[PDB]
């Protein structure tokens, strides 16, 4: 699985589950083309997104619908969504987790990469 | 003033000055228009981006290039930026401080909104 | 496995490996009784500290020498340690995974607090 | 000022007001001894804790009261309190600001070290 996409909840101290997740991948006139999109599980992980084989060097896109989750708990958000971009797979393919930590009005994203 | 933005460094624990900051509105027909821009200073804070009769009601999106930011430090970071975009005045005005703290792997982006 | 504790390098974006970990629980003379050590894993994992029939409400502390990471890293790092300190079990037996992203000079902790 | 400590709510996006900070420095035995204590103001930021001729060499400790903000506003957090250990001023003196973002199940605190 090359891509990983976790989401936490730092309010509730729990994962976020059923959260919306859209990847782009830069294409050559500067614009974003859709690549993959899934919900978090209950495990607020969402795999499957791609292949090695598809997941090529570029520069990709991870966007986290946040403001739905805020919505569905009845909580005010800040944040229109959370966004990722990030070079991949400059220097040969490596294992991509993407995890965001979520506040309403504050997020973290970290890249936890690693080599099979 | 109504926007601030302010950067910091996780790693050396000290202000990051001349962070480049790109801000934009989107417009009716929902493209991104220029809005305002500018560099950190010493302290790691942007002021001066705006006005308060400028800044209406609207979704706005903050850029900062934090990838040239760490590649003068030598480093090749993993995101290509930090973005952060949101609705602001929609219950008034109100002043806004966005504030990143940056790792070569993280970053993490905060909001504080107070009302005058 | 009631107690997780898992540690990322937001410097290099990997897991912290061989990480020493220590837990305490709070003593009836407000003193700290050892409870718990170990060493992060190659994923930055850290499990079978305790089980669900010793792990009873109380207070708990979690010490991460995060000092000898980084020196281990050469760099210099600000905090002596990290500690996370919290009531376990108050409203029945939970899954408890401690999650702890690492820069020189700051830190985040979080808990996600499941269900079984 | 050489210690200036800062508290923000990244729930509400707003900083912490009231939120009581206790400072100690270990002494030669090893012990913490009571080094200075306040509350926050209505801008997060707690001011004049010490002189630069008193804030000499040591390791010192940071403890902010998170568990009594949370409870104020009705949520029982995770964390008992944020507290951090740093060594201050080996190198000569600095003016440390330690700032903390607060979330129910969350925090995180960064040091920004500067010289004057
Ligand atoms: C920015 C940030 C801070 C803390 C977390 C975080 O709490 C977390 C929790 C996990 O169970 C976990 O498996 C991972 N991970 O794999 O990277 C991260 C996640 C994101
Ligand atoms: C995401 C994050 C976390 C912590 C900081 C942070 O450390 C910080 C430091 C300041 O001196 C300061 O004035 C503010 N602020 O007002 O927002 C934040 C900045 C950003």
């Amino acid at each position: 699985c090359p891509l990983m996409v976790k989401v936490l909840d730092a309010v509730r101290g729990s994962p976020t589950i059923n959260v919306a997740v859209h990847v782009f991948r830069k294409a050559a006139d500067d614009t974003w083309e859709p690549f993959a999109s899934g919900k978090t599980s209950e495990s607020g992980e969402l795999h499957g997104l791609t292949t090695e084989e598809e997941f090529v060097e570029g520069i990709y896109k991870v966007e986290i619908d946040t403001k739905s989750y805020w919505k569905a708990l009845g909580i005010s958000p800040f944040h229109e969504h959370a966004e990722v971009v990030f070079t991949a797979n400059d220097s040969g393919p490596r294992r991509y987790t993407i995890a965001a930590l979520l506040s309403p009005y504050s997020y973290s994203t970290t890249a936890v990469v690693t080599n099979p």
